[PDB]
């Protein structure tokens, strides 16, 4: 077993999550971090080859349970409509190094797709806390010399806005600890507490491309009035979905796949 | 194939070990604890019975590779002279919780000492940080109706007195990584930080028990003037034993045996 998986759940039961995070990032100095000068390489995932003239891409967030083991859910719902590429995160499997700073990592997966694609249109579709990174990737892609086609976000909570909700959900992530398709050993945790320091210094920029949210449904509890729901500081158009945070996409992947079919046909 | 193994290694090549400990104790605060008002025990590791009048109780260490397993060497040395009742430090092997302070660990280990003993005299002993634990066990027994005949502080390094010396050793241990007797498991490295803050703000008390400090012969390397080796405030006879801070026990057990007898012969 392990030693950290123990404190993970003993924190959520009482209420001392914040103090735990200040501990984690403390160990993020003792490794072999890379930069745009040495050498690295990854190998894409083999998934679907379905029909379509516009393919879609996707990725994962930070919440431990992330991985290329759970998106096979939406894979079946989207088949017939369009293809789906699988871009894995650099680290979740024996034999890998860690980043150096926020605007450094992006010079890696940039070159990889500029070799395999060719001349096909695409779009993005992330989830969870990761809905921040999915936005950041589209920025460097815009002026390098190859603009996207349109993003579709799903539940988010960016910095410089709501100081309450955020850390309030992480407290729940430790209490709601039902099993996942993969075991939680001594590697999938040190990465979670690592991006915490990163996501606290970023602040969005103003761009001009078509956005689309897909909000949730029934609240976790007997919550008061208007004290939730995402609200980005820019401008966009929205569409809902029936469900809740922690699961949604799993047992509700057919729904969203239809909410996107109506979008791509106009804008 | 853990992760907390290399993280402890790469920390020695750079030169930062202090801030690495502030966290080890942060993680342990979450594990289940024992302070005196809860069930928990520890079977004294049976070493070798035999002749004698004043058995040597040798408490376990506080390092990563510590435990009553190391005292196997000294156990064979004391065959005929005096037996060894090596007290196991909790938290290191799978399943055992961690204490609150020093008066939480030395207490639980005190119970086992009186139980198996009885009207038979004994002399506690340890090694460096483990000696801080050994003394604490011997002092707690002082006014508790069972003051041991004495102690043998082998290369003990008292905190608050040796700032640069004791800390430079931890920085050396990391670069001394080379095949251990018992695999450096995850639950051992966490217990390190636990005991670090315990023995950290722990200032020993005075007693009328004879102490026999055992220092080293050759330094850990090139040393200018007299500023190495273990020290102590109270009155105690001191005697040296060859090998540096790491091989004065693992590769030099017998040399110490003849030293404690000449001491027990007096009073």
């Amino acid at each position: 077993s392990s030693a950290l998986r123990d404190g993970y759940r003993q924190a959520g039961v009482s209420g001392r999550v914040r103090s735990y995070l200040d501990l984690l990032a403390g160990l993020s100095d003792f490794r072999e971090h890379f930069d745009g000068s040495d050498g690295f390489s990854l190998d894409l995932v083999d998934m679907a080859d379905g029909p379509g003239e516009v393919t879609v891409i996707c990725c994962a967030g930070t919440a431990a349970i992330s991985g290329p083991h759970e998106f096979t859910r939406l894979a079946g719902a989207l088949r017939g409509i369009a293809p789906v590429r699988a871009v894995p995160q650099p680290g979740y499997e024996e034999g890998e190094p860690l980043p150096s700073s926020m605007a450094a990592v992006a010079a890696v997966q940039a070159d990889a797709v500029i070799r395999t694609q060719g001349d096909k249109p695409f779009v993005v579709a992330g989830h969870s806390a990761g809905a921040l990174m999915a936005y950041a990737l589209a920025t460097e892609l815009l002026d390098r010399g190859h603009p996207p086609r349109g993003v579709v976000l799903i539940d988010v909570y960016p910095p410089g806005h709501q100081d309450a909700m955020n850390a309030w959900l992480e407290e729940l992530t430790a209490t709601l600890f039902d099993r996942e398709t993969v075991r939680m050993d001594d590697t999938r945790l040190t990465a979670l507490g690592a991006y915490d320091r990163l996501t606290g210094q970023w602040r969005p920029r103003e761009t001009g491309l078509p956005t689309l949210l897909v909000s949730a449904g029934e609240p976790m509890g007997p919550w008061p009035d208007d004290s939730w729901k995402p609200t980005w500081p820019f401008e966009h158009d929205t569409v809902a979905v029936p469900g809740d945070h922690f699961t949604m996409v799993q047992e509700h992947a057919d729904a969203i796949a239809r909410h996107i079919d109506a979008w791509l046909g106009g804008g």
